[PDB]
């Protein structure tokens, strides 16, 4: 009768599905929060700067706040526009002139544009948007979003109240997908789920984003799948291909190198990330990291220059087993 | 030579005529199969992303499963367009937007699109296709190939069903170039057989190409006009060259080289390509071979330095900085 | 009946709400200010062209000779372009032929554009703006910002009224900090104050700016939060992770930069900016300062090019440890 | 009329004085006419700056109206094989002259082209019918002709137009064919050609090909050149500290006339001295556009790459 | 009727029409000419090696070897082939097949085939001529010609009486242009003369070439005529162009760049060895000559690989002015 | 027919005429022709494995032993392949089995086959060889050629009587040299002999060319015509050059440059193989050495790359006071 069990979970984003509605629902920001209470629940709040990661909470929290803040008018009282990409039209002109000139629902004080990706937005375009910001404070209320805050010019800089959003630490992000698991049919295995942590690294959405892929395969989150949804390897085989180089065994870790391409598929890039952070959980003398990380660094220009993946990175494993004699 | 015969021994692409027209017609992607065999038995598929090699599977399992889909109906529900050639994002959007407008034919339920080398595209063309993606969700299905799946944006990942491609084994691919050549009517000699094995490394789609081109020169396939049409050198003639330069004798390594270079005219790159291959085929202590192998990444980065324009003005207007204020 | 705390300090500029509105209210360039009261009381003035550091006296001088020479209407009398901010000599040349266009509001002899970082065009550039300044001479003129006269070409400084202001001392604008500490309510500790010393280089605006950004986080103007909101790290914390790679202690560097990266929330080019000015404040000889300072430009370089941050900031931490060693 | 015929082969010299530039030259030559005598002749030099205008101009006066037959033109760049030039020579100069001089002409343009065994078979051909025909040769550079055919040549070397001379010449075509002669366009066509008479001929009419109106803008754009405002802008940018911006407008260049890595890099070299700033920074420019246009060099010599990779094989050969 | 001297000048090659026709007339080469006297004086001969730079001998000592071993029949039985393959290798061990199938003319115990360029033959096809050698070795004897012995195999080597050519004086050589310069009625001034002897560095030939060319512009030979068909501009410029570039004057040095190359016409390469010539001549400290002849070198392998000429010519020239600043 | 002298001297190749013949010919390796001479006299031996260096009596000993075991009938039952060469080992191992099929001729009792350069051959290629050594053993006997023992596999080294050729040295180059000046009539002088010795360094082969193209010019050997026909210049020479260079008089080793140019006509080449050579007998110290060696190979790319001879010499001469310098 129905569709596949495959395209079933891939439908929905599991990343909307299971957004935290309420300020109370959002974890691992508890002090951002308690700053954002106080304003629902004195219904006075400023021009607000949420800066950080993608996935570790702004966004969330941009909603939920709407939310608590105008119940069921937070959708018509609530403007999601992207600067970046800019979903749709000249979405940052004609379109707000509306939004902005019409009055709040409910006894609301207030409307609320939301600007993802502010720190996308040309110096030109900030500057605009500066005067299309204090044109209408009276009516509307910014909530900008944004990578780096010195992203920011300073005009707009200085109407806002700064929020700074870190990584979240894996038992939040943990608790998060133990639900998601139970509730979608999820056999959640353990080296499934630090396989997923791991790789996510505080990065909430990421998490998903795997965990939901890993489902479309099979139920049973295994880590060999989390490894196969992301061009991902296991920790250990990144390990133990550079120590085979180091110890001197070139040829070996040239095999190890070449099983872990075929089987995962994934990019140069892509290992020499993963081989940038298992050499610092390696049982090496501080001086060998140090020329190790140099040569990563190195490699890692080479590949941007466009050099051939696989000779690159052979060279780089030779390089090791040369840093290897010492 | 061959009056008329090097005419119609290549006036048709091998590859697209001896192309698997039955999924159950794919060697060496089992699982892979498995898997798409259930899309055309179920009548539903979600978006599906393809990553691995060119000429390994990845278009004719997107063909082979359009025919088991659309039957005679494929060449009007199936679209194949590539993301690179094509002029760009839009146009794009574009095509499908006609293509995607109107109900499929022999009452199938969705029609397909295949965007071939869909990493080609930007991140912000992939925010493009991804609304465009989701816009036609239910009229058309979409199937995007990449070379690496870490090269497409979360977003789409996180609606796909992801295959991975492997390079197909010396077996099959050896099984196929006897048919062609049997009802094509060729000496398919053991030594032409090895050579273009030992150059496809996987590739099926390059070794037909080969084959084919070979032919088109003389019926008979001798390994001579296989490394002449494949543009590769004769693997002993390479190692000779590196071995001879080993020795201490660069004045004859440096003949054998112009030789080659003059012979089949190869590029840098080729020989490169060739020299990191037989680095493993000498007769040397795995110290020399961790040598070589360092060396030979060196002398791909000087080309690819070399031919990267861009990279080089931009590092020197870099340099009139620190030029233009001492 | 009143807003939080929060929206009081943030509802306007303290940049504005503290400007000398007026010529006889600047304090500290007297001399300066007395020339500038000749004109308004003279009804004629000539290009001008201010000298000296930002946040000085510069623009709002210049703004306040815009009151005393148009009445209320400062705004319809004086434009406002950056020469660094805009394309080049031509949108801005567009600009001025929109504004001296149309005759100055009311009965007013002439218009002004406050050209802001004139210095920052280039000569060729410096050359099409005395050709731009002179043919509307009539109706607009110009009060070019500069940092150094010296670098604004002849055919220009020959035809304006050279202004040249000093760099308030540190603990001058420390004086018009307290005060506004005080008549907003701030419990401005004495680091803090010395944390935005210390930042602001100068810049009373800076200064201002981070003030009314810190009070906004909290009525106790601390260091921790100046730091936080100005999107730097302290000092001592760039220069001891500088100082502890040269010693040789790598992995301790990285934790530092990995601290700093993850509770500031820093960005890479916000690092290598600090790194490149705490520099020069370290116990070593200049030889290793310069080697250093180009290091840095090095790596900035690479990541302006598309190299991975973390990656390439820990290989010129690397390159810290490496350059002690020498 | 509209574009029937290449200005260039239409307003081209009939006389050895509609010639300007190459006084030294035309001179020697006006002496072959004044005495009826000459050897074989080698015009060595860039194109569009007199060889041929010469050749033709010469034989001219040296034949007067009958000099169609006394000048077989042909162009060394012929098909693949010197044996279609000794048969189509062995009956040239073997019919003798009438009406003009003692001889015939064979202008034998890119005749540096020709490789050493087609040019020690010319030098055969050339003493052959030595008596009757005299040769006339167009090279690039002399040292490319071997010596045995430049000790029997009468060697001239034609140097690059002034551009008072080039000018000048451009006007007496536009104030003829229907043409506006600005300012922004003459500075812009001399600019580019940099002596190079025939080029600044072609620049002038595809830039009146939009519009007998020739602007600095519909110069520039025909040509590939970028346009030296920009180049000198991106260049003072980045000399100025700004290395964004100048990284910027650099991929504007690139990006509009979609350039390469060396077109721009010698437009940089000709605006470094053509510069606001102090000497000593263009010897540093000088000498870092040098090291670039090396490593540009370097990274495309495949051969030296791969010879120093096998040098390098020594080494580590060598235990 | 007659021609004009300019025509008469240039009918025959004075590098011909002179060249000596017997042992005795050949000049510069006392040593040589005996060994080779001795065996025309005994009718026998074995495989000879001519070692030396052109234009001083070889060529000139073959043929006055045959005319004196075969009179009137040299051009019968000497033949002369360049190695540099006129045509290939082998389509030239062809014609030397032909040639030694028979017997000599005029009843000679032997005839000659010159083979010219010989050291430019690969190991093996050196290899090969080693045998044809050996194979008619009774009765053809052969003449190999080459700039360095060193660059011909052993094998051959030890089958050939060496004989090492060497640059003439300057006596001989002015004797014998002062005399071409009698029996053509020419007015050779001493400068005229220094100049062509200066250029030719002691290569007959070369100043005969010179002093031909030079003679076909006016029976007055003057350095002016000599510089100028030779291609290369005065001493004195040159070291002007560097004192100039040494001194601080770039700006000038490039001018006087320009002069020479549009002047007299030379070519990259030329400039660079007119100054390795010139550079040791410079009243400078000899610190400086070590770094420019470093220098020189290192622009010498520029313009190998095929660098842009005037672009290093005038970076060259800016190492001469940073040299400059001792 | 009576040739002069000369003519007699350069008929055939010394190296070959007095090639060894028999075992005691051989000189240098005792011990070993001790074994070999036990061979021929049972008649009977096992198969053979030779291990040293180039020249030095392994093939010589090879031929030697065939002809005292085969006498006249050698050249039919010894036969000699090049492992290296795998397209003519491959392209002629039908001649191989055609040579291991036919019976001795002579009524010998099995014949030999020298494979040169064994250790040239992979372990595959190595097994491979067994299967044919065991194969063939009662018909053939192999002689196998390498450098180093450890190069060939266990078993083939199991079943083979190995020899261990060491260098040979000036007492046993000199005795040879001493029989052939006395077989010849030559006036062998100390001088000539030791500068013989000093020039071949342990090379058989090259000392007996020397002497004879010495031979060519004189019967009395002297150590001028001796440094003459080897084409290399007086070594005190070349040492004060370099010596003189590091010193940090540049000029003066110029001058000396000069002086020896002037009195050889030796090539860029030729110079820097005895610099190369020289180098190592200079006062200094080893790292110095290997410094000046290096560089001496780089300028000697740049000669076989094309560079003009004297810049690049004069570039070397510069690099050496340089390099003094510091
Ligand atoms: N504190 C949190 N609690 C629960 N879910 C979270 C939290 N932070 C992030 N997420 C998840 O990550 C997704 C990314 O949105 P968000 O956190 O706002 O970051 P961004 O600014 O990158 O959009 C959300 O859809 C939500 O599922
Ligand atoms: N020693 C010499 N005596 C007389 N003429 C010489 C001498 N050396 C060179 N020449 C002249 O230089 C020309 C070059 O020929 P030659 O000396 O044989 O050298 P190559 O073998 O390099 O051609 C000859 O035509 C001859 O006129
Ligand atoms: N003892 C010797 N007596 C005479 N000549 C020798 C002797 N040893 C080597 N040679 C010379 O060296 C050449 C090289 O052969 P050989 O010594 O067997 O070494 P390889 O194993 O490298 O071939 C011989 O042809 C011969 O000219």
């Amino acid at each position: 009768s129905e569709e596949i069990r495959e395209v079933k979970v891939l439908e929905k984003p599991w990343v909307e599905k299971y957004r935290p509605q309420r300020l109370d629902d959002i974890v691992g920001q508890e002090h951002i929060v308690k700053r954002l209470k106080h304003y629902v629940k004195t219904g006075s709040m400023p021009h607000l700067l949420f800066a950080g990661p993608p996935g570790v909470g702004k966004t969330t929290a941009a909603l939920a706040l709407a939310r608590e803040l105008f119940g069921e008018n937070w959708r018509h009282n609530f403007l999601e526009l992207n600067a970046s990409d800019e979903r749709g039209i000249n979405v940052i002109r004609e379109k707000v002139k509306e939004f902005a000139r019409t009055k709040p629902i409910g006894g609301a004080s207030f409307k609320i544009i939301f600007l993802d990706e502010a720190d996308a937005l040309t110096q030109d375009a900030q500057q605009a948007l500066r005067r299309t910001m204090e044109m209408f404070s009276s009516n509307v209320r910014f909530i900008l979003s944004c990578n780096y805050s010195s992203k920011i010019i300073e005009p707009i800089q200085s109407r806002c109240a700064i929020f700074r959003f870190r990584p979240l630490r894996d038992e939040d992000i943990a608790k998060r997908l133990r639900y998601i698991a139970e509730n979608e049919g999820l056999e959640l295995t353990e080296e499934g789920l630090q396989a997923i942590l791991y790789i996510a690294e505080g990065d909430m959405r990421r998490a998903i984003n795997i965990l939901q892929a890993a489902a479309a395969l099979d139920k049973k989150i295994t880590d060999e799948n989390v490894f196969m949804v992301a061009s991902r390897a296991r920790p250990e085989d990144i390990r133990e291909m550079m120590l085979l180089a180091l110890k001197g065994n070139f040829l070996k870790a040239r095999e190890k190198l070449r099983e872990i391409l075929l089987k995962q598929g994934l990019s140069g890039e892509d290992v020499l990330v993963q081989m940038h952070k298992e050499v610092f959980n390696l049982p090496i003398e501080e001086p060998k990291k140090v020329l190790l990380a140099d040569k990563i660094g190195e490699y890692n220009f080479r590949l941007v220059e466009g050099a051939n993946e696989i000779i690159q990175l052979e060279a780089l494993l030779a390089q090791f087993t040369l840093i290897g004699k010492k």
